[PDB]
């Protein structure tokens, strides 16, 4: 999909930063590489490869022109001057390194942004090989872009030398499209939600080293660079046996050493630095730039304040956590500063130091010259670059002479090396690996809060921690609001007939626990700010097995009913105790009684049936010595993560406008023809059977309006929802060709069927008086099964409606039901 772009392109924030800092001597600031080929460079081939390279990476042709102080960036067409190629013969000089350097430096300052092409070349010829110089202005290339250029040139040169036409890989999204993409993202509400974060990162300035106030503008001519290194032994410890202490990365240790060094000399536990990101991860789902050539570097500040904490074991954790809390990898700050132009953002203090860790690591031996001008202004007095060349960490320290003296910077570099060694030895000698809140998936937990959760659940390994779903949160809030501690219990008794191996049933039961993590979850609401699901790794639940075969069935039933009464009396204390309890008692040889109790938070009735079915399937596979066949279970955390993904402020808007205004049972069976007739009416109107029956109930309510309907809550766009275990059941209110009109009412709420009823009625005038009732629509061993106003309807050949009320009025309810479901059909 090769294309070509031409015309105005918006300035990316990195480009806008370049023009703001550099107002004079902006002509030459380049990215230069020297290459050596033993057999020599064919002048015909190199000028043809670069001709195709430039028109394939359209950023290289762009031009920056000025109009009364404003900068307009234009992308030139392929027909204009693409590059300048110069060829030199330094074979006979006998002082080639001197001659090539002076030639390369002169050509490196010849770039005119307004007129000249931004790519210029210099081929040097020697009797012992040829050298090619590639100079590209930094406004159209970065570190990753040159890696792309090298691959295309290597493929292009090899294939062109073999006679074939040059054809590169298909072009990705243009830099012009990328610039317009981030500019559109500049006014998105998602980015503007990060203003308070970046305000904190720039609110205060760090004194750091003693700086000369009269340094003026920091420049390249006033900047010196020296490097310090760690020996191989200590560098080996950092790479291998350091990250294991707290599950950190190499960048965490180096940044921590920066704070430790500043802590020892400045006395403050606060440090502000600027970090460089490659800026190639898409901010919003859309344009990708995997192969696009351009300047995608994104700079953002990070301000770390540890208060009074000096225990460096704690320091490493909270420094790692602070780096884990940067939103969108820091791309937001650059967009917010230059594309949104927030005045508060533009007034932040300058970061005293710029830090960047490149990572781990034919080429020519001749220098390419100075790639930057002496008049180029640099916004950071200090720059630190850390690289491991062979096996040793080389710390390249760049400082401005006018800002800091040489001895001061070398002193800072030396004790930063000492501070780094202090951090390395602390992690190397660490015995046990300490997990961090970001490692558990929830970075909203403080270090102390995690320790209390660990302390509360001591003796148990925590697997994952994530917040409760809004369905679970509503359940817990009225669970603490004691409703006699009876509405939160789901207790059933299921007897089964057959010969059961006790260990296999327990093992099959435990395999269910591992399969569904929510059953192993314990609710935490006191330690954390919000209720949070704490999942224990090896949390088992004991299936207490008592035989009691040798007694009368009436005597057995007395013990069975006593246990059902006794365990219901116990309740759920939520004191770090499992919320699932099951008992297996053996009435006789092939007749058991299995009772199951659970808290409403963990699962619903739909999930309850799934567990029983999976338990039935897996156990029989155990008997046959054949592995079970079953779909992979999707974690309940994925649904919660999706739930937190989409915003529900519009969901609140949806419901607020919608709302503007002794146990007895009875069974009603209708003729099969009557049930069949209304089903035909639903099909002809393209209206669901749920919708048509809602209208028939709604019209009656007008004579006595909005009523409550129970929904599975399993329509979310998460894979495997229908077969995953969790709390998805919900009751939602519905307000009432009429069947067609409310048919689209159901689909409008389909997107917003995820919030609890208690918060929906808060948007209503009647509040708790909104709903008076609910409407419900429905060799081994074998199974067998044994509000105060709810209505249940069961479809089938004959319509059956079961109504429970906690007397002749009931007859009147039935009589009017059948009389009104007759006139409309005819």
């Amino acid at each position: 999909s090769y294309e070509t772009v031409e015309g105005e392109v918006l300035l990316t924030p990195i480009q806008q930063e370049y023009f703001s800092l550099n107002k004079t001597d902006r002509n030459h600031y380049n990215h230069a590489v020297m290459l050596y080929r033993k057999n020599g460079f064919d002048e015909s081939i190199v000028k043809r490869v670069f001709k195709e390279i430039i028109k394939h990476h359209d950023a290289l042709r762009t031009v920056f022109t000025e109009e009364d102080g404003k900068i307009i960036q234009y992308n030139r067409g392929p027909d204009k001057q693409l590059f300048d190629l110069f060829v030199y013969d330094v074979s006979s000089e006998n002082d080639q390194p001197q001659k090539v350097y002076q030639l390369a430096t002169e050509l490196q300052q010849s770039i005119d942004i307004e007129t000249g092409p931004l790519v210029k070349l210099a081929l040097f010829k020697t009797n012992n090989g040829d050298h090619l110089l590639i100079i590209i202005h930094h406004l159209v290339v970065d570190g990753i872009s040159w890696r792309i250029l090298f691959e295309d040139l290597a493929i292009g040169y090899s294939q062109l030398a073999n006679g074939e036409k040059v054809e590169f890989y298909p072009k990705t999204a243009s830099y012009q499209a990328y610039a317009r993409h981030i500019a559109e993202y500049a006014k998105s509400v998602k980015l503007l939600s990060e203003k308070q974060y970046w305000l904190k990162a720039i609110a205060e300035g760090v004194e750091f080293l003693d700086m000369n106030e009269n340094a003026g503008a920091f420049k390249v001519e006033d900047s010196r660079t020296f490097s310090t290194e760690l020996e191989k032994e200590e560098t080996k410890r950092l790479l291998r046996e350091t990250n294991r202490a707290y599950h950190t990365e190499i960048n965490d240790i180096l940044i921590t050493a920066l704070l430790v060094a500043a802590r020892d000399m400045n006395g403050q536990n606060q440090l502000r630095i600027t970090l460089e990101g490659h800026g190639r991860e898409q901010v919003a789902d859309g344009i990708d730039i995997s192969r696009t050539v351009g300047w995608f570097t994104s700079k953002y500040p990070v301000f770390i304040d540890l208060g009074q904490e000096t225990d460096m074991s704690r320091t490493i954790k909270m420094v790692k956590e602070h780096l884990r809390n940067v939103p969108n990898k820091g791309i937001g700050y650059g967009i917010l500063k230059y594309l949104t132009r927030d005045s508060e953002i533009a007034k932040g203090a300058a970061s005293p130091i710029l830090f960047n860790y490149l990572g781990q690591l034919s080429s020519s031996h001749l220098s390419p010259g100075e790639a930057a001008g002496k008049g180029i202004t640099r916004e950071h007095p200090l720059e630190i670059n850390a690289v491991v060349f062979r096996g040793k960490l080389a710390i390249q320290t760049t400082y401005n002479t006018r800002a800091y003296s040489e001895d001061v910077v070398r002193a800072f570099a030396q004790n930063y090396k000492e501070a780094l060694k202090a951090v390395i030895r602390h992690c190397a000698e660490r015995e046990e690996t300490e997990k961090t809140p970001s490692d558990y998936g929830d970075k909203g937990i403080s270090l102390d809060q995690l320790e209390e959760i660990k302390l509360k659940y001591k003796g148990m390994e925590i697997e994952k921690i994530y917040p409760l779903a809004n369905m679970q949160r509503g359940m817990l809030f009225h669970a603490l609001e004691d409703k006699e501690s009876q509405a939160y219990f789901e207790q059933m008794a299921i007897n089964m007939k057959g010969l059961i191996d006790e260990r296999l049933f327990a093992e099959t039961f435990n395999d269910i626990m591992e399969r569904h993590e929510i059953l192993r979850a314990s609710i935490e609401y006191e330690i954390t700010d919000e209720p949070r699901n704490v999942i224990i790794k090896d949390r088992k639940i004991n299936l207490d097995y008592h035989d009691l075969r040798k007694q009368s069935p009436a005597e057995r039933e007395q013990v069975i009913q006593a246990y059902r009464k006794a365990d219901r009396e116990k309740g759920f204390r939520l004191n770090s105790e499992p919320l699932i309890r099951a008992a297996l008692m053996r009435t006789e040889d092939d007749s058991y009684t299995f009772i199951w109790t659970n808290h409403h938070i963990l699962l619903d009735g739909w999930s309850r049936g799934i567990i029983m079915g999976e338990l039935f399937h897996m156990y029989h596979m155990k008997e046959a010595r054949q592995k079970h066949r079953l779909e992979e279970a999707r974690p309940y955390s994925d649904y919660i993560g999706w739930l937190q993904q989409q915003d529900k402020e519009a969901a609140k808007a949806y419901w607020r406008n919608y709302l503007s205004g002794k146990r007895k049972e009875a069974v009603i069976e209708f003729p099969e023809q009557l049930t069949g007739r209304i089903t035909e009416l639903a099909s002809r109107n393209n209206v669901t059977f749920h919708t048509v029956l809602q209208c028939i109930w709604g019209m009656l309510l007008a004579r006595y309006v909005v009523f409550g309907t129970v929904i599975s809550g399993r329509d979310a766009q998460v894979t495997g929802i229908e077969k995953m275990v969790g709390l998805f059941i919900n009751t939602v209110p519905t307000r009432i060709e009429l069947i067609k009109s409310v048919q689209e009412q159901a689909l409008e709420g389909r997107t917003y069927h995820d919030m609890n009823l208690s918060e929906v009625q808060s948007l209503s005038e009647l509040k708790r008086e909104l709903l008076d009732h609910i409407l419900i629509f429905e060799a081994g061993f074998v199974f067998e099964e044994i509000y105060g106003f709810n209505i249940v309807a069961v479809p089938g050949e004959r319509l059956v409606i079961k109504l429970t009320y906690d007397d002749h009025i009931i007859a009147g309810i039935k009589g009017h039901l059948q009389q009104v479901m007759e006139q409309v059909v005819q």
